[PDB]
């Protein structure tokens, strides 16, 4: 009973959480096995971060030049190398704590959990998803970067986000833990903007389907709709479109509640045409779009990690 | 910039939680040194909720009777006793990851992270406010029983929740770690109800605040009001009254937005005569009233 937007337990990940320190910059590193993963600007100074020349400052760099603590302890830098955005330290001790782990690249519209990090000491845990348009909605002030997010497949972590940067408006953007960058941005101090956001439209659909579940039926019509029918109205939102795929993708859903697809996506084209009229869902006076098809059959049905 | 719900890194909680299992009924455990801590109807069967004589129902039952599992790992119980709402059970080995831990019992309007767990394993965290109707809008499936709430300051776990029951309208209710229900509520089946709840008035304004530091500013405006005139106006709409203590709660937010409380609730008063027409506050079209000063605080300031 109930509905919350539900992060995963961070234990795990909080057991990998290091500081590092280059020189006057510190920010968080995650720790596993035998290397430290941060982003490639902690070797920056102010002055070089207008136009930084990454390669040129590394080499300008040693082992020493870098201070990992994980609590009290440091950890003897003993290598680095960049891959893309990111530094890799190679250190002397492996991670005790070092769960099962994978390096994932998710696409727009999945969510994950951040962990918040400052000075290598967890903060807080929130979800949040990847936006169409390559950022995230965080919550992150100076010393956050190296931040991760995540999710947890039974006992296995799944990295998927590390932070490097604000954007206009207040938004945020960092790359996959190999150090590729979500979306077309560059970790400089230069003006950047991402594109016109949209609303992850299957995403919304998985949370009617929730307020079903949880006895919110007040928008249910007597109405179906075609797919492209659907799309037509929806672009006219900003509404990402939906596709087959989608739809196939609600299936379970739909049988748990026995309302087709096209019979909510009928019911969701009413609400965007005519608007929510000063009523609310699931608590909700606008319609939620960050969390996942397989999130809410989670969260309505326990699954649970260990 | 930007503003999450957020809840406290769950890690020293995780380490704690074990699975107890009576009969047929398994729900969740705290583990605290050598004491697990759960709700005392894991002794019941389902004929026994009626009306449960717990006093009766535990002497009859034996340590062996419980089976408590911390991973792959059986917790031998070598002792049982009630407190309250709350069973202890004593085991042979204290928990090497037992944390730096209190027991409190919080006041409406505090908020607070819960563990929901299942069969003993963390299954998801998330953040909640204690109602002033002593209810939670939690998220509770059949074996969150004996879930926790806490908070966490510098080093140690303040446990302040415990997870009993769900309500009608969905939302819940159990005690604190002595075992004491928060509000009017009984550990038995029988038909129960939460009272009329109302908004948390000084939290609605940390939000706005909140608002402010990250630059969301179009519902400020020129003018002031009394609290006695804020007062008036609020409570017609179910808001808790602003006492001189919150307006005294929420100056390190008004000096740090430099806007004065009764300044801040001008907008607050226009927000509620008037609505917002078609704008949103940190991306929400309704009020938010389960941030606390202290949340908005350690947000916007990045306390670890
Ligand atoms: C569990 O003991 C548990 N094992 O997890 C609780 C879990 C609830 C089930 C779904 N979500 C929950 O929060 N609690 C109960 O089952 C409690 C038992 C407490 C009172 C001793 N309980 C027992 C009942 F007989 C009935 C209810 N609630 C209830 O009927 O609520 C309706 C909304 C369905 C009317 C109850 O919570
Ligand atoms: C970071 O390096 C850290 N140490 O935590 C991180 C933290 C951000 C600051 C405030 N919130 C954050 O998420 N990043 C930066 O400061 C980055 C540096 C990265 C790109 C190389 N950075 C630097 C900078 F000089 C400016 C910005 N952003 C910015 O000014 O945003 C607006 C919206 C004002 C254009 C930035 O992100």
């Amino acid at each position: 009973s109930g509905f919350r937007k539900m992060a995963f337990p961070s234990g795990k990940v909080e057991g990998c959480m290091v500081q590092v320190t280059c020189g006057t910059t510190t920010l968080n590193g995650l720790w596993l096995d035998d290397v430290v993963y941060c982003p490639r600007h902690v070797i920056c100074t102010s002055e070089d971060m207008l136009n930084p020349n990454y390669e040129d400052l590394l080499i300008r760099k040693s082992n020493h030049n870098f201070l990992v603590q994980a609590g009290n302890v440091q950890l003897r830098v003993i290598g680095h190398s960049m891959q893309n955005c990111v530094l890799k330290l190679k250190v002397d001790t492996a991670n005790p704590k070092t769960p099962k782990y994978k390096f994932v690249r998710i696409q727009p519209g999945q969510t994950f959990s951040v962990l918040a990090c400052y000075n290598g000491s967890p903060s807080g845990v929130y979800q949040c998803a990847m936006r169409p348009n390559f950022t995230i909605k965080g919550s992150f002030l100076n010393g956050s970067c190296g931040s991760v997010g995540f999710n947890i497949d039974y006992d296995c972590v799944s990295f998927c986000y590390m932070h490097h940067m604000e954007l206009p408006t207040g938004v945020h953007a960092g790359t996959d833990l190999e150090g590729n960058f979500y979306g077309p941005f560059v970790d400089r101090q230069t003006a950047q903007a991402a594109g016109t956001d949209t609303t992850i439209t299957v995403n919304v659909l998985a949370w009617l389907y929730a307020a079903v579940i949880n006895g919110d039926r007040w928008f249910l019509n007597r109405f179906t709709t075609t797919l492209n029918d659907f799309n037509l109205v929806a672009m006219k939102y900003n509404y990402e479109p939906l596709t087959q795929d989608h739809v196939d993708i609600l299936g379970p859903l739909s049988a748990q509640t026995g309302i087709a697809v096209l019979d909510m996506c009928a019911s969701l084209k009413e609400l965007l045409q005519n608007g929510m009229n000063g009523r609310t869902i699931l608590g909700s006076a606008l319609l939620e779009d960050e969390f996942t098809p397989f999130d809410v059959v989670r969260q309505c049905s326990g699954v649970t990690f260990q």
